[PDB]
Parts: structure tokens; sequence; C-alpha cells
């Protein structure tokens, strides 16, 4: 029982680092997800008028903490376009390994010829409109932000599966309804909440 047996029983993809998320080859430029992250939360924090000269545009909060960049006031407001941002993507194929702070994107091993999502890939592009940045492995989300108990998590919150968080992760939509990129041969879609393999607490990136 400690894994989700809906979904394949192994840790879900692991990209490391700072992979680069567009490239252009007509104008000759690419950069990686944390550049595109910090560009989108400047713009975002502008929109917020709060930009002040010392945000590079990441967001995140210490892990653990409650305080990050963004206020409270407009937490809801970063929380639901996260969500929009994950949401328009309901219908992207599934990809092992797919997707940046860009976009979908093709995947590795087994994902290599199909551009789409995984699960953390799709986490991660949604969340970084606001300049949350996060790691392409769902194991290495998990150690980030600040944890809520399963039984209280809040639309916007990210839920777990499997060990260390390692098997797959979601975005809870509240109302028992997850957003998920789920396997091989399926697209981004909205979901009922599943609790077997999942883990005790769900995951904050953003307050309000």
């Amino acid at each position: 029982g400690l894994w989700d047996p809906t979904l394949p029983m192994i840790p879900s993809a692991n990209i490391p680092g700072d992979p680069i998320a567009v490239v252009n080859q007509v104008l000759g430029i690419s950069a990686t997800s944390a550049q595109v992250t910090a560009n989108m939360g400047r713009k975002f924090l502008e929109q917020l008028g709060i930009l002040q000269p010392t945000d590079t545009g990441i967001t995140n909060a210490p892990a653990g903490s409650a305080q990050g960049r963004i206020p409270r006031v407009y937490g809801r407001q970063a929380s639901e376009y996260v969500i929009r941002r994950g949401m328009s993507q309901i219908g992207v194929p599934y990809s092992w390994g797919g997707g940046n702070a860009a976009g979908p994107s093709k995947g590795i091993d087994s994902g290599a010829g199909t551009v789409g999502f995984d699960c953390s890939g799709l986490v991660l592009y949604s969340f970084a409109g606001v300049g949350i940045k996060l790691p392409h492995y769902s194991g290495s989300q998990y150690n980030l932000g600040r944890k809520i108990p399963s039984s209280q998590m809040r639309r916007g919150d990210v839920i777990f599966y499997g060990p260390n968080g390692s098997q797959h992760v979601t975005i809870y939509l509240g109302n028992g309804q997850m957003l998920e990129a789920p396997d091989v041969g399926l697209k981004v879609r909205v979901a009922p909440v599943r609790t077997a393999g999942m883990t005790p607490y769900v995951v904050r990136y953003i307050e309000y």
C-alpha cells in the first residue's frame, strides 16, 4: 500500500537542475526555466503594483516558512492564476519527463518523442506564472513550500503520492477534485482526489 496502484509504482521522472525551456533557432536564443520563471514573476509583481528593484521575480518562501514574497492579500489572486494556467492545459498529452516553465515539452526515456507534460512538469509550469520556481521531480517538490495536513488540503495546495512524494503530484482544486498529468496515453485532466498512496501532508507554495 505505499503507492497509488492506478499508476506505475515507481518514482516519477527526475530531471536535474535548470533545464532549457525556450529555444528559438531563427533568432538564435534560448533560456532556462528559471529565467522564464523570474521574468514572469517580475511581471506578476508589476501587475500587483509592488515590483521592487531587488526583486528577481522568484517568489518562493524559504521551505517551511509561512512568509513568501507575494503578500497574503494577493495570494488568492496568485493561486487562481496558477490554477487557470494549469487548467488551460487540459487535453495536452502526457509525456514522461515532459514540460518546463514555458509549457509542454519533449519528455525523456519513454517520453522522448512526445511533447507534453508529466505530473511534476505540469505543476512547475503552473506555478512558474507567479514566480514560484519548482524542480522537475515530484520528490524534490515535496521538500519545498510549507506542509499542510492532508485532511486540511485547500484549493491551490499540491498533493503528493508515494514514498518521499516521489510517485505522483497534482494540484488540488477544492471540492474533491485535482488537476493532473496522469499516465501514458492520457491527457492533462481533472479527476477525483485519490487517497491511496497519498502522503500525509500536502504542500502550500502560496499563502492566503
